[PDB]
């Protein structure tokens, strides 16, 4: 890995010119439980035109929050100046730290090593606990997607959620219905591929989120037999197939086009009772692999594809062209019906993909 290193040498770059700098956020987290962070945030006295000044390549994305991305050795560090949430910027680290979210993201880390923690962060992080810096009302009254986030780090981390934190989601739980769903939809798609998945949909019900999120209560399904693919997909696939029910329950979350053909085709194939040649020419492969998985089924899919004769129409020996040559009919709707026949005919393996002998064929039904 480099991200540490080069933080490191972002951090001593900025110190020499005049300002502090600090490792913060989830990279301590990472380091002291020994994991290799998979980002690393730079917290810093600078401002964003002062960090842009020290730089060559640098990203101005989120100058407006106080965040300015910078390239160096093949890696991406994010530098944010000391800040609160409307943001404010402000003058000390500490005025910075005692306004996230939770304790163990609540550290810092200098360019030797000592690590500042004033709100009991390593305590904390020893005990596997999930606890909100300072007053858990407010933290949650300043964003209530930090709610739903406690319950993805339970799960990402293997901790618990500490017990008055968790007794304040319960208070606030409904403030929940002003984020936006885009927001909710990333940290459910977290969750459904993190480990302990079981133990967090317990607390998104016991946290009473799901009294509140989107169609929240359809997340109370039995979790046992979900075993993630990797696939965020996956995870609604299984909720809608253990309830029997179909893709427009959960249009809320603003799913994207290929995503919402990916679950309404899969629920098809598991609505569908056999499986032949037309069921693997039809749909794709990732649709036949993730209704196998619902339905438990642990077919060699991609052979049984691969052995078909032929892909897609793409490869068809015929089109509507052919056909208004040979039945001298004008263009019309029909022909996407005949050309069906005959592509039904192809896959089967009984009709030969060859133009001569469909012409035969076709001469003799039409």
């Amino acid at each position: 890995d480099d991200k540490m290193n080069t933080a490191i040498k972002v951090i001593h770059t900025l110190k020499a010119a005049g300002f502090e700098a600090y490792i913060v956020g989830g990279a301590v987290r990472d380091l002291l439980l020994g994991k290799t962070p998979h980002d690393v945030d730079v917290a810093s006295s600078a401002l964003p035109q002062q960090v842009k000044v020290l730089f060559d390549r640098t990203v101005d994305t989120g100058i407006d929050h106080g965040t300015v991305l910078v390239l160096l050795d093949g890696e991406g560090i994010e530098v944010t100046t000391f800040r609160t949430e409307s943001v404010e910027f402000v003058l000390s680290l500490e005025e910075d730290l005692r306004r996230r979210d939770f304790t163990i993201n609540a550290m810092a880390m200098t360019e030797d090593l000592k690590i500042i923690d004033p709100f009991g962060g390593k305590e904390d992080l020893k005990n596997k606990v999930i606890r909100a810096v300072g007053d858990p009302d407010e933290r949650f009254e300043e964003d209530a997607l930090r709610m739903l986030r406690a319950i993805r780090f339970s799960g990402q981390l293997d901790f618990i959620i500490d017990m008055k934190t968790l007794l304040s989601i319960r208070r606030h739980a409904r403030l929940i219905r002003f984020i936006a769903v885009e927001r909710l939809k990333s940290e459910i798609d977290k969750i459904f591929v993190n480990p302990s998945m079981q133990k967090s949909m317990a607390y998104l019900k016991d946290s009473v989120l799901t009294r509140f999120l989107p169609v929240g209560g359809l997340f109370e399904v039995d979790w046992i037999t979900y075993h993630t693919d990797g696939n965020p997909t996956y995870g609604w696939l299984y909720l809608l197939h253990q309830q029997k029910r179909q893709f427009t329950d959960i249009k809320d979350y603003r799913f994207s086009n290929e995503e919402k053909r990916l679950i309404e085709k899969s629920l098809e194939l598991t609505a569908l009772n056999t499986w032949d040649q037309w069921t693997f020419y039809k749909y794709t492969l990732k649709q036949l692999e993730m209704a196998s998985r619902v339905t438990g089924k642990k077919k060699d899919l991609a052979a049984i594809k691969r052995q078909l004769p032929i892909q897609s129409r793409s490869e068809l020996a015929v089109d509507g062209w052919d056909l208004i040559e040979w039945s001298g009919a004008k263009s019309g709707p029909w022909l996407k019906v005949w050309i069906e026949k005959i592509e039904r005919l192809i896959v089967y393996g009984i009709l030969k993909n060859d133009k001569e002998l469909i012409k035969d064929w076709f001469e003799d039904e039409y």
